[PDB]
């Protein structure tokens, strides 16, 4: 029997650690779930539930459900377009956009790109953790009070707003080399905004953002440690993903995408490798000296992609050639990337020509757009 999820979303706050993914990875893999007797008594059953997509759980004795029957495939987008809130848009305008690149690979490497900056507060892929950590907060931190954290710029911008249409106030701290809207438009949002012209880093930056914290009793909402992050791409993005291939018809072989928190790919990687774990997972790293606004090397620490069961591919990539991928792409598409997306497709293009993968369709994630990047495309233009 069905039963409408949102009843039981105190396991959210209840359930700790990383047991219950093993739920999910079961259910994915299976397409069905049992019945449950009693709930209430299974929190990580449930809470592997709601991480797939789940709206439904399955309840009484017996039985089981398909992933359909739970919710997993509902279309949640009004047809027409319209949203009685910023907050529906971002939940219910879903999912981005999957769209076939005009660009050709070799062997067969057929590219679609998933563009999340159609989310509407920071217009990158961030709106999705600010949104599912803050919503966290929201039972039982108190309205008015400050929440913080180290932001590349995305996340912040995301977050000031998120924070905002909920009651709270926002501080972001950013490194000297962070774009310029990053530490513009928080302010406009109304966050205080902190610039450490010194840090070399977003990640430097967190020890300084928890003695503040420490100090000045503010809530530091830590995307590089929440899983509230890895949560929202897995019911978000992958999810999507996943039900995006199988109605769009695609052959799905692998997905594509660059690290920064790492809560993004983890998520795709994850939840499509439990689905068929030939499912590839091609990922970029920033060749060394260089840096890619938003993502870094996998060795700087990484929470999720390390510690889940999860097959990946790295491949190196220059600001250089993200940047000739971005004009690459312009140029096909009329689509204008960002460099993280840029250096997601020359990761893809790279593993294309070794021949390293089976011919198919792959998703590429991009997680902005170009148009924030503009002295970046400059230099690219040389
Ligand atoms: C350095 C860092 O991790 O910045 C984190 C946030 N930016 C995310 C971001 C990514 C990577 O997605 P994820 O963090 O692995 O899930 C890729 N490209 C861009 C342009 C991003 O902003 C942040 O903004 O703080």
């Amino acid at each position: 029997a069905l039963a409408d999820i949102s009843g039981y979303l105190d396991v959210l706050d209840s359930v700790r650690g990383f047991s219950y993914l093993e739920n999910a990875r079961e259910v994915l893999r299976s397409g069905e779930a049992r019945c449950l007797g009693n709930p209430r008594s299974e929190p990580e059953y449930v809470k592997a539930l709601y991480v797939i997509g789940a709206s439904r759980i399955p309840v009484g004795d017996g039985c089981s459900h398909t992933l359909e029957e739970l919710g997993v495939f509902d279309i949640s987008v009004p047809g027409e377009m319209v949203f009685p809130s910023p907050l529906d848009f971002f939940e219910r305008g879903k999912p981005t956009p999957l769209v076939r690149s005009r660009l050709q690979l070799p062997n067969g490497v057929r590219v679609w790109l998933k563009l999340e900056w159609y989310n509407p507060f920071s217009l990158s892929v961030a709106d999705r953790p600010a949104v599912e950590i803050i919503s966290r907060l929201s039972r039982r931190v108190e309205k008015g009070s400050l929440v913080a954290d180290a932001t590349s710029s995305n996340f912040g911008v995301a977050l000031s707003a998120v924070a905002r249409l909920y009651g709270y106030r926002a501080r972001v701290y950013l490194p000297g080399a962070a774009e310029e809207f990053g530490k513009l438009l928080p302010r406009l949002l109304g966050a205080q905004v902190i610039v450490d012209p010194e840090a070399p880093s977003t990640v430097h930056l967190l020890p300084r953002v928890m003695k503040d914290s420490k100090n000045e009793g503010f809530v530091h909402v830590n995307q590089f440690y929440n899983d509230a992050n890895f949560e929202a791409h897995m019911r978000g993005t992958a999810r999507e993903i996943f039900v995006q291939s199988r109605r769009g018809g695609l052959a799905l072989r692998g997905v594509a995408g660059s690290l920064g928190t790492s809560g993004h790919m983890s998520a795709a990687a994850f939840y499509l490798q439990s689905v068929d774990p030939s499912i590839r997972a091609v990922l970029v790293q920033p060749a060394q000296g260089d840096s890619i606004p938003g993502i870094r090397r996998v060795e700087t620490g990484m929470l999720w992609i390390n510690m889940l069961d999860i097959s990946y591919t790295l491949a190196e990539v220059t600001l250089e050639e993200a940047m000739e991928a971005v004009v690459e792409v312009a140029r096909s598409d009329g689509l204008v990337i960002g460099p993280s997306g840029g250096a997601a497709v020359k990761a893809l293009a790279k593993k294309a020509a070794e021949g390293d993968l089976e011919p198919g369709d792959y998703v590429v994630v991009v997680p902005d757009t170009g148009f924030k990047y503009l002295s970046l495309v400059q230099n690219a233009l040389e």
